[PDB]
């Protein structure tokens, strides 16, 4: 189980943060990742962080306005949205996965490179900016 | 307390229903109102039902696409939505209020009309429509 948490509204230029908590602990070769859907759509990856290291990958669309960060403790980590518009409306999957080795943690960034998701958190960010 | 379900994203022109069950049995005065609220707007009267006789009464921006239904069995209600569209986008809140003696159900239009209140659901619209 990949526990989900933190869905809402905001308004375009809003930030919101998401949270995905895992039932079992991480190790050391534990990946994160987030995807999104809106209706009619593909899930489309959005970033991901490598549990050891916390080194983290974006895709182009959310690079340097949203972070990924790892909270050891609750066994969580957070994906923190910035500067959000209308078209990262969607809902959001956190996913984990066990790197393989001779891999790159950054070329996780596919749905099947994923066996493990959780149940998805609606974001909604209206037109109306702040 | 007023639970509610149903929240989720759908398609442009799809159809989806929120549910409300009250804790309490009704009785022939409980009356049930919907209101949605997106952020940058007010919160906004949908539409309510009478227990006592199915009497239902609209927002002028969803009659003819939303059908709210009595659940007797459940103690609850139903707000059917169709033709949706990303103007109805919002998060929809369910309300309860006991009808004072005077005035019609119909009249239970207003957000202080409505001292129970639900917790919210999320609903949106895609821009994206159906392929059928």
């Amino acid at each position: 189980k990949l526990q989900q948490s933190g869905g809402g509204m905001v308004q375009t230029g809003d930030s919101l943060r998401l949270s995905c908590v895992g039932s079992r602990r991480a190790l050391s070769s534990t990946i994160v990742g987030w995807f999104r859907q809106i209706p009619g759509k593909e899930r489309e990856f959005v970033g991901g962080i490598a549990w050891s290291s916390s080194d983290t990958w974006y895709a182009d669309s959310v690079k340097g306005r949203f972070t990924i960060s790892k909270d050891d403790a609750a066994n969580g980590v957070h994906l923190q949205m910035s500067s959000l518009k209308p078209e990262d409306t969607a809902v959001y999957y956190c996913a984990s996965a066990l790197r393989r080795p001779g891999s790159d943690a950054s070329d996780y960034t596919r749905i099947p490179d994923y066996p493990y998701w959780g149940q998805g958190t609606q974001v909604t960010v209206s037109s109306h900016h702040h």
